[PDB]
């Protein structure tokens, strides 16, 4: 399947492109550098990408400002004189392991979506500005205030009802200090393909919430009732339909997996890495086990610490003997949540943390 | 662009000539990571072809001056350990230009006009040269410096010391030391020194020696051209020599990188990077007016490490007119850039705050 016209300039070898708007990194394709490559970044998208016209003027980009005490619209130039953040974070589908809830449907059970494995994330540094400055700048929140609402930029066909494909996400106005609306990436001007010119960044909550070319910002008193918020991308049984009674995908939670190496490896000293994230929290340990979870050592962390919304490299060197190794990971967050063997079956396959799972094969020759 | 960096972006960088490739002040970005389309290149003689990326695990690496010395494949490197670091590659010629601008009368200094372009922060990952060291035996016994050869082919029948790049640094770095085949999450392009490149972080750019055939733990520096007698510092008029102190450790320094030309009256974000060399940059002071009012700047990102460079960014109200923004570091040890840096020959290792001003017209 070829790269779709406005992901062109990513590396086609590195990703596996599912569809026109869902591409996943190879798992082979992360390094060990914390920061995954631009143009090995995953792509998900719940609607066609706007034209490349919006990048000709990016600082003559608008962004409404909405539920303050003194509400107005902002260019992006505009923004950039009010203030400047630059924070690390996990950008990852919620979808990310849906793979391995699927490998567990008995009988006629049946699942929808993109099968992710790993792919489906990456860890890159944004750069713009604090959103709290952005409100403070305009008074402040506005009294009653308890989420913070951001609409996607594109172009919404006409005569259909906008709420059944908006994509509109809230989240609780208590991440107000952490969230960024961001027109850079990894040192660069922020791309089409990853909501340029400008994305609200919403660093430990899942890829869904952090929403590209955002247009408007609103404090609001209640959670859009945007499908994409109200049923979508909600946490239920199998069998159930969602429903804004039940959690939505919001914080994630304690994951890792390993990244290294990926298939073979010659007997003797083998380093096993991989990475590890908590989310809302800093990672504080990591155990690798080679033998499918019997034994378990401890791992040591690599390259810096890029704060507690970004994910940590780690790495166990192992002394193997010829054969066939099941590589597996477990990570602790600060406040002591570690991940399961297994998670929890949910019906839209969301969130998946497990550390069985997602255990790499190892042939030592 | 010249074929070994046609990836690169065009019109983010200077092209002084085909080895000299300087970015531009106005595409650093604030992510305290450059771009790898955007780094600088600084080589001394031509890029080997492109055919010893190949095979990168093939790649060879002559280890001696240890215990037990042999060659060891980029393959085996991979297994021995890893380690993961960010350090700022900078030319001992960044800032060149500004040592040109203080020559008087029928005073006259060659090589490549730098301003502050010859430089970027970057990640590298690879294996610590200790582990390496450590598997063959340790050092030698009176091993002193740590001595990296370049593996670009020399032309027969010259003498190979006067081409060679050969570098050779103290062994108290040997903890630092990587011996690095990943670059920013990628494997390490041919042009920033692919498929093995080894990284001394704090020190200048010429040290970091590109595609490493071998590392030699030496009882003196070697005596090739580039070590005995370049990359030397020494007054104008003087030749190079070996009891002058060699391009090594890299002193405290910045310059602002945003806004660059233009600015709208009020508000206006102020920003660079800023780093220790060998040590961790602990503030930076900002001054719109050219040095006579100075304020404390914030640190923008994440700690990368001492070897690293920090965003900083000072938020200033400011009317109309024409500014002279300048930035003042100071590194962990109470080392402060100084206005101006003494004149040396070659033009080496410029750290001043009054040279490197933006020019801000604010409408
Ligand atoms: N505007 C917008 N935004 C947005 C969207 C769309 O569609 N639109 N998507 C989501 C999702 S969903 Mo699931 O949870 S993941 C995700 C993300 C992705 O990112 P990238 O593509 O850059 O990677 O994004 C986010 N945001
Ligand atoms: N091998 C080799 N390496 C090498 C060389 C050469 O020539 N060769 N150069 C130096 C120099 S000098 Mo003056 O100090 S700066 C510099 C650097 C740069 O890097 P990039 O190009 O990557 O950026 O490199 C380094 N390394």
């Amino acid at each position: 399947k070829p790269l779709p016209d406005y992901v062109a300039w990513k590396d086609a070898d590195a990703l596996i492109v599912h569809s026109d708007k869902t591409l996943e990194t190879k798992r082979s394709e992360f390094g060990t550098s914390i920061i995954t490559p631009e143009e090995k970044l995953y792509i998900r998208n719940n609607v066609n990408t706007p034209p490349e016209s919006i990048l000709a003027d990016r600082d003559g980009w608008k962004v409404e400002i909405s539920g303050v005490k003194e509400p107005r619209t902002l260019t992006v130039a505009e923004l950039k004189t009010l203030g400047l953040v630059t924070a690390a974070t996990v950008l990852q589908c919620s979808g990310n392991g849906r793979k391995y809830f699927k490998d567990q449907l008995t009988g006629d059970q049946k699942m929808s979506g993109t099968p992710w494995t790993v792919g489906a994330a990456g860890c890159v540094i944004w750069s713009g500005v604090p959103l709290k400055a952005v409100v403070d700048a305009l008074g402040g929140p506005a009294e009653g205030a308890r989420f913070i609402t951001g609409t996607g930029g594109e172009e919404l066909p006409a005569g259909l009802d906008p709420k059944l494909l908006v994509v509109e996400r809230s989240v609780p106005i208590s991440n107000l200090d952490n969230v960024i609306l961001a027109w850079e990436m990894n040192g660069r001007p922020l791309s089409l393909a990853h909501g340029g010119p400008l994305r609200m960044v919403v660093p430990g909550y899942s890829g869904v919430n952090n929403i590209k070319y955002v247009k408007a910002v609103a404090m609001t008193e209640v959670e859009t009732d945007a499908k994409i918020q109200k049923t979508s991308y909600r946490v239920h049984a199998l069998g159930e339909k969602g429903s804004p009674d039940q959690p939505s995908v919001w914080e994630q939670p304690v994951k890792s997996w390993i990244t290294t190496p990926h298939e073979a490896a010659k007997a003797g000293q083998v380093q096993i890495a991989g990475v590890a994230f908590g989310g809302m929290n800093a990672c504080k340990s990591v155990e690798v086990s080679v033998d499918g979870g019997q034994t378990w050592q401890e791992a040591e962390f690599i390259g810096p610490d890029l704060g507690r919304f970004a994910w940590r490299v780690f790495a166990l060197s192992a002394d193997l003997a010829r054969g066939t190794y099941t590589l597996v990971s477990r990570a602790t967050d600060t406040e002591g949540n570690v991940q399961p063997e297994e998670t929890e079956m949910n019906g839209a396959g969301y969130g998946h943390n497990g550390w069985r799972a997602p255990a790499v094969k190892l042939t030592v020759a």
